[PDB]
């Protein structure tokens, strides 16, 4: 398992017993804790260890969970920055995983905005 830490906010990807995703500054939460797992195509798909929920991205630009295997908004590409963050790119809609200073977690379509960088953190 992983923990996924904003470069530029130190907020932690979350997920809420709710469903909805936002970033968090309190490491103690439960719902932070995810699993990076190939699907053997390319891409990878991250769920949450918490919940079982994957990561989703929607047209809309909205970032939720979900656990429906088939939605095509769960899969993302992974762009290393060198040995440093990465970018998490949804293989369906070319938006960008990002993290706002107020916490809200969505897609973005400009890669030079720097709430898309993350840390990938062993946590186990």
């Amino acid at each position: 398992p992983v923990l996924l830490r904003s470069t530029d906010t130190g907020q932690w990807l979350r997920i809420n017993p709710d469903g909805t995703v936002d970033g968090t500054r309190d490491r103690s939460d439960p719902g932070i804790q995810w699993q990076i797992s190939p699907d053997g195509n390319g891409p990878v798909l991250l769920r949450s260890t918490d919940t079982g929920q994957w990561l989703r991205i929607n047209p809309d630009g909205t970032v939720d969970g979900t656990r429906d295997r088939s939605d095509p908004g769960i899969q993302w590409q992974i762009s290393p920055d060198g040995n440093g963050p990465v970018l998490l790119r949804s293989t369906d809609t070319g938006q960008w995983l990002r993290i706002n200073p107020d916490g809200t977690v969505d897609g973005t379509r400009d890669r030079s905005d720097p709430g898309i960088q993350w840390q990938i953190s062993p946590d186990g």
